[PDB]
């Protein structure tokens, strides 16, 4: 196994399909931990992850939780889905949430899956802000586009994006 | 009448009389609808709105709320007033809210109408987003004035259409 | 005295200490007020800088406070201490706060003090964000540091520390 | 100017519009302060009225305001827009919310601008207490119209005030 | 069926029994939708009445409703059980809630049915608001006695509104 | 002594002084229970007048009391002190609190002792009101006034004003 | 009068008519006093009901009652309405609120009267406890049908089944 | 298509995996919507639900929902995933929450898909049970043992069962 | 020692003097841990217990406990007290809460100790049940009965008791 | 039988067993009575004694209990167990619960039965309290020791309270 | 006229007549200013005090309040009516709540009128407690009795007492 | 190092600076434990000192706490900062909340550091009670006065006084 990895989750429709992902990931790497962003909340019941995941960090339960230790408990930490809110936020060094002030300390072990719809996809500034965020060392994947749609990234492909 | 019309309101002091375009607009467009910025509904009571607008999307209501057929719904999205701070968050490509994110999705039928203060105006990095928006087919209208005041009936009509 | 001075006081660790800045700095400035970022209050009970504080602007508590009459009472607006976050949105003219409303609108008489663990101070997009603040008149300080042991690495590492009083009134008034 | 004038308004839609009156009147009176009903509550956020009024009585912040003082404290009182409701109340001396208490004991400084709907206006017990309040010394305005009442054009109530 | 019809039903004790008129109006009625006054509610989960009534007019779950479309909605509005608090509201033109200010509005197509004790009935000020009602085309049904009041008999009912 | 009395206290500035009134009146009448308007909470605080009348009927402890057994309970009930606003309703019929429903029904039995501000009493709405009571038989009290403001009755002058 | 009465009430539609039952049996019980389900707490509001009963036992008001005494103080016991739910609990001794343990603890003294959609009665899981029901002395009426439809025993009906 | 059909999920940790069945599901009836039981909704965001099916009952957002028009709104009933306890609960006609009251109304038109682990599957309670429902019309799949354990029905698994 | 033990406590009147049972069988099993039912909580604060037990299931506290792995943690498990309606929805497989799911997971386990008023004790249905979960190897002991002056009249009845503490001993352990 | 007996119960470890004094007691006295301290409610759900008490006073239902009627009810008042804290309360005149205003007023029929750690025993100014409570009339139990601290026998209760 | 006076109230029953002091004292002391005890509360809604005095110190409204700054605004503090309860808590230095924190600190311009049923007067430490109080500056007044039983100080009384 | 440490400390106004004698005790002491009373949580978020200190011991959060347990696992206890009022209690022996209950139960281990204005100070029953807790071996530190007014506790001398 690789070594401790942690999912950061943004509110995507597809956040709802986030434990596949884990008990899949569970088997690469020592641990796979989860954070969510506050509007992802809105979309599932995040306790139920504590089922799959080694560890939950929750802001919610614990308000002073250290995003430093966090990013120096991982190897890779991976915003999965990522919307194109927070995509754009860490381009701009907003960190205004737990996730996002992780995502800050730790832009040398990001790696970003990107999922919206496709005309959200076409944004001028999110465009602008992925390249600023690929010129800068953030591994950002290309969306998978399949109809012209958009669809979420196969756990193969997510493993070679980050290992290779 | 020209079509649907979407009406993007923020926390500007303006925001009070939002309701005088909606009557008016009403007249032109086949519908006018409306949205808040959460901020805004410290200023009004934004449910007396539906006695105005066709329809009112509400995310505190509704937070699912499928902000891409919000989109697909319009011809024309006004963020109206704007307030420097949602001006500075489009041009970012920020959208932590409903609003927002209708803005970033639809940015090819966006009209924004700055109001704040003149001092909040000569803000760079303001200034610096608003050429960006412009620069990107972004149609950002010039505030009129000491101090800035909403734009005319008369002018957002023109702007928005011409 | 050199006149009205207010703190903007973000949620960085030390905002903890922040009553040692406001009875320091109320001896060389007429007034010294503070308005708080809503994070910070999960660090403090703000109520108590209104012990040490001429006036403290608490938007829960009044929702309609008039930014810019708050901007036109001070002649120096501090930002301190400054998170990576504050710093980064003023630059990008992000204002959906009042802290943050306050600094947009008084980019002019705005000194920010950085303060936040070495490894954020690293970030790229943060210190392109600290380049642009500064060519455009931002006035934003020079982050001390100083030699500490880290028991994370068990090895001794420079970490950034807060402004010196001395250091705080000579970055303002020169 | 004229003196202190204070706004007493009504659960009526058109107190959504109460701010453009404020704005204007602050012109030729010393003072324009507001006070509003309990359920006017419902069309806006009157908090918002302290931006344009120089003060505002909320009785829900203060329990124990005192309406003596409020009214001996202004000249001229208006209920503007002035609901069926309250004109029928102020006329039968119910006085339950302090809008509607200030009223009854400022009855001679009273200034009252009917807002609603046609048919609501023509119902026989809100006309037969206008003519009671006519009768007696309280001020009330004839509502414009147009068939529709419509606001009171500013330059009409302060005509209908001062002269 | 002759049209819509409107049931404004208040805190008397008969409000609980409400739903069997309900279902027998709805024989001879297109409609018959209901709206409560606030004290009812102390009396009856009004939500159940959604049950039997094509519609609940709830000025709790919409404070915005338009009274005026309800009005011209219907063609008979009956207020059954009428207590006499409400009864001396619209004889004073009091409309304080949403149940009241219809009934302002449409005392052209009002119909009321008393409903108290006997010693509540025999109140001065209950009487001559009652006789002011009747003198201005507001039907005011007599209650039935036996010596006590009770409930209007659902063929009465029909007499009264349909003749 | 005589049968039960009940007062009816209203929100005049001078309920906070309504026990005074109590202890004295227990002295000549077998119960002396009291009841307030919703209003009334706002001067004082209800329940410590449980310490001194036989009977508190609250209406949100308990929103279902029957009202015509507390007028079939009682011999006397004063509506005192009376506020304007308490005079005007009694005087119409509006009956829509328990305070003011009681007095509907015992309007027979009804004594009424007006309190207020001097410039209040002399509107001519609540004068026409209070002419309308006295001449279908409800006794309504002339206020005290001393230099010109009205002023409280001393126990002595209701004691007299309801005997007599 | 043939001595004191308990109606326990549960969520049936009927529910909302109870108050019938009420006045109409308190001529022939020395006392007739009532106990509803938690459910059915969402048809009325059951404190109306003082106003009719000599006695209310509310489980929420006071979660400590005295099931044993509120049997022994009884000479019957009528589930009236009564859900299919709850005769299929009491059927298998379920009691999990207060109506139901009172139905274990008194089935010597328990009168069912079931009331519920005709289709609901076909139930064989349903139909199968009544006769188990039956079989151990525990009286339950055959419904009205009468429009097939169901129906609410007539007072008559109810009070020939009770004192029979 | 073959008509509406409505899922009674339980909580059993396998309704967090009900969105996928719902889609898949909405190919081959007319509608598909859905009914939780009150404890389901600890393991999921119930609300979510309204974006994949046609229509989601939820008995707390209306406590006075129409069980039997619920029933007759549909052709076919499937209890998705069935819990230990809903499938006991409905074998002794114990009705006590919406999801289990349209259970008992439309037993003719249920289909039952248990999932639970393995040892509570050898519950002789519950398999007695398990016997009274077959014996009675009501179909109950009959559960896959694996590795050794409980598997959830497959999609095809259901569709081959709802529509034989 | 013999090993892990749980009780499930019911609300039973008896619960109040569940501690008195706790620290006794401490001394006999490796653990002893409880769960009690929603009910049970309106006669005591079982906060209480954590005092006395090594641990405490909490459903509230922790809404998804794993009922599958408390089974498997233990080698008894006791429903004491045990109430007419827990022993009745344990034999119709009724699991509606953490406890009685417990029950359901565990039954090769599951020992009863019946606990009620003697009136309640004589229901048919309760008494159908018993014989069923006996004839299917769930182990329910034969409540005491002692003859017991009362007040509620001046009479002396038959009433059932509370296990001693060799009862539930002898009847765990054989 | 003797007279009626008042407990006054605090936040000892032991008040989850004081059910079990209560029915003892109950077969000598007219009537035994029960108040907790307010940090007596995280130990045990006190409402549960209503089913062995005669009278439960508890000042969170009615904070306006008149604690002077309640100490001439009773002929004795027990304080068991007892707190060092409240022992040190009731000797300081310290009275800012129901409990410790009750035990103000009846110190002349006032029993103390003391139950603590065996080393909160020792603390100087407990002791020293004890000797002030002791010296103006206040009758202080000897704690059972065996070294630990345990309960008092109900023998040993009635003979300290009775003799 | 007289300096400031600051009074504070105690949960006596008389303190729902305090505010007779207040108009009566305000004649010859330049402000006086009131706060109470969190019990008294319980007796009277402390708000209409506002009324009557120039400033009312809640602590509930505002937690923070500077307690130096109170003693050190006025002249002459009196506790009034003073339980038995503060009087002891004074005595022995407890401070645990505004009132007894302001006693503490100005203890030198403190005045005490003790309010209490008679038998509560004989206690021992209570009684200690006040020679405790007397022999340290702390002036304590000796309650009136009449009838027997003590009652409040008239203004002439606490005039007096407090001016000499 | 010489062993664990628990700080007690109160509603001081200087209790908001305790972080700093936290970190720095830390490298004296094995651990470095606290517990605060009631009143102190008003003028700091006592959550955050969990960043601080090894172990925070919350009575809200565990209102069952062994007091015993914990005095039995410290070999210091020190009320930094004490105010006059738990200082008095100590002397009196009140314990009305755990951190004064665990000052009474480890009086042999304490060690007590007056902080309150001046004025405060020159209490005479403070005073009284200061001289009582010495003369019983509780260790009383004797404030810092420098201008007249008291400081906190130099850490140097926090130590000295404490190992000495
Ligand atoms: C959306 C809406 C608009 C209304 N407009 C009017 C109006 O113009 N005039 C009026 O007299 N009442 C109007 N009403 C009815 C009043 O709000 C209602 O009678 C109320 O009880 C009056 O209370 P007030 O006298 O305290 O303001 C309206 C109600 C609603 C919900
Ligand atoms: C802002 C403020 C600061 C205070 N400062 C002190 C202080 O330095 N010393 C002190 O003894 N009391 C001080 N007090 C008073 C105490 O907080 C008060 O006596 C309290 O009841 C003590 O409670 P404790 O012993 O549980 O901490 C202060 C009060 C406030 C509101």
């Amino acid at each position: 196994m690789y070594g401790k990895l942690l999912i950061c989750a943004t509110a995507s429709i597809n956040v709802i399909n986030i434990n596949h992902y884990i008990v899949e990931l569970k088997q690469h790497f020592d641990e796979v931990n989860i954070l969510f962003s506050p509007s992802s909340k809105n979309f599932i019941n995040t306790d139920v992850l504590k089922l799959f995941c080694d560890n939950l960090y929750d802001e919610i339960k614990d308000p002073l939780l250290n995003h430093i230790n966090i990013v120096e408990n991982h190897e890779y930490i991976l915003v999965l889905p990522a919307s194109a809110n927070t995509i754009n936020k860490i381009a701009n060094g907003i960190c205004d949430n737990l996730l996002t002030t992780v995502c800050l300390t730790g832009y040398q072990k990001l790696f970003i899956f990107p999922n919206m719809n496709i005309r959200m996809w076409g944004n001028p500034f999110l465009q602008k802000n992925i390249d600023l965020l690929k010129n800068n060392d953030v591994k950002v994947y290309s969306p998978d586009m399949n109809k012209n749609n958009i669809t979420m990234p196969n756990i193969e492909n997510v493993l070679n994006f980050v290992l290779n």
